[PDB]
DNA sequence: AAATTTGTTTGACTTGAGCAAATTT
DNA sequence: AAATTTGCTCAACCTCAAACAAATTT
């Protein structure tokens, strides 16, 4: 009775293909061509910290919907996001999430 | 301005730049619709799985596989990286 | 008023540096 | 042959549950 709903199909984003057809992909898409045009556009000094960079940019919209989703709640908050309370409490800190 | 951005397009078929970060607003806000108050339980390390997988492939690939300059230009530990590739078992 | 949440303090699961072996240059 | 990288130890330097009094929401 239950089709099987893949890790990559649980996170997805609306798309557009060749025959102009809206078509939900995997999160996991837009995170590689996030990257893959921001390793073009890098001619060509070192990077330091791309985990951070990525991170953040992955933590602060997450944060958001997850307190939109609790109305500001920040014990559902953690308990949802399976952190505890003081971490969220830091991250929210960190992004001005105040 | 924004260093990490993904290609859009209209109705007009131009193709515009949008923050990642309005991606991953755009696949929680589905995912919450989708279900129905079930309770949600891991969301960061669902979240993180979802985000570092191609994070780690992408970086092994244009570093040639090679771990050390992978880890310098990600910013962790060597030792660290060694961790993440065998849990999402790239190794 | 009672229950829950906040805000805060305590104290208990990534990193640099080695070093030998393998690999690339 | 030399330089760099991998693989693997060390031990020392963020996340966590817990507690609890005060604010708040129910």
């Amino acid at each position: 009775m239950f089709e099987q709903r893949v890790n990559s199909d649980v996170l997805t984003v609306s798309t557009v293909n060749s025959q102009d057809q809206v078509t939900q992909k995997p999160l996991r898409d837009s995170v590689k061509q996030a990257l893959k045009n921001y390793f073009a556009q890098l001619n060509g000094q070192d990077v330091n910290d791309l985990y951070e960079l990525v991170l953040a940019e992955v933590e602060q919209p997450l944060l958001d919907m997850v307190m939109q989703y609790t109305r500001g709640n920040q014990t559902r908050a953690a308990l949802m996001m399976g952190i505890n309370r003081g971490t969220l409490r830091k991250k929210l800190k960190k992004y001005g999430m105040n």
